[PDB]
């Protein structure tokens, strides 16, 4: 892959909420903190970085993370872990919040510079359904799912991984448009 002229920072925030330590067995967390680093190294060479947060981190993911990196995480850029919930970090920016899911009855058509975007950090292979949608809603936070499914058909393995959903909507930054996105990060 080359990518094309400047890089230009963007203003959006996303979040992966690592809330759902308790969930996943250590094979899960070993992989979902693989997927942590992807997308890091996706935001790390993107034409348009955004500001990354990871909020309630902690427990065994932290532990990984550190045992996997010797130190490596403290010296990433835009990147920005917290024990802090995405909504105590956010309080004053609560309308700005969006969660990503594919269980959500919107579609998000397109990225906006003041928006933050929330990303589930669990590999569940979607054995939990509807955890995020629930979780969303109840605390009254927007969601919408990504516009695959003019890509994708049979059936719902429309449900992709952490560092696959960020590396499309950092794509989707440079591109503007979603199939090519979808090409690249889902071939
Ligand atoms: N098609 C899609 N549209 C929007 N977000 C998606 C998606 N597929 C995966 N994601 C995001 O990637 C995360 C990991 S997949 C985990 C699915 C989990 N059962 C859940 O309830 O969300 C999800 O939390 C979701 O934020």
């Amino acid at each position: 892959r080359i990518r094309l002229g400047k890089v230009v920072p963007s203003s959006i925030r996303i979040v992966l909420d690592c809330a759902f330590d308790d969930l996943m067995n250590d094979k899960e967390i070993n992989s979902l903190c693989q997927q942590v680093t992807r997308c890091h190294s996706a935001n790390r060479t993107a034409l348009h970085p955004v500001e990354l947060f990871a909020t309630n981190f902690g427990g065994r993911l932290k532990t990984r993370q550190d045992f996997v990196l010797k130190g490596q995480q403290n010296n990433w850029k835009r990147y920005n872990p917290t024990t802090k919930s995405y909504l105590e970090e956010f309080e004053s920016q609560k309308e700005k919040l969006v969660y990503l899911s594919a269980d959500s009855d919107n579609t998000i058509t397109e990225l906006d510079e003041d928006k933050i975007y929330i990303i589930g950090a669990i590999v569940d292979k979607n054995r939990y359904k509807n955890l995020c949608q629930n979780k969303a809603s109840e605390q009254g936070i927007k969601t919408a799912k990504l516009p695959i499914d003019e890509y994708i058909k049979i059936t719902d393995r429309k449900i992709l991984t952490v560092n696959q959903v960020f590396e499309i909507l950092s794509l989707w930054l440079e591109y503007r448009d979603w199939e090519k996105a979808f090409m690249e990060v889902i071939p």
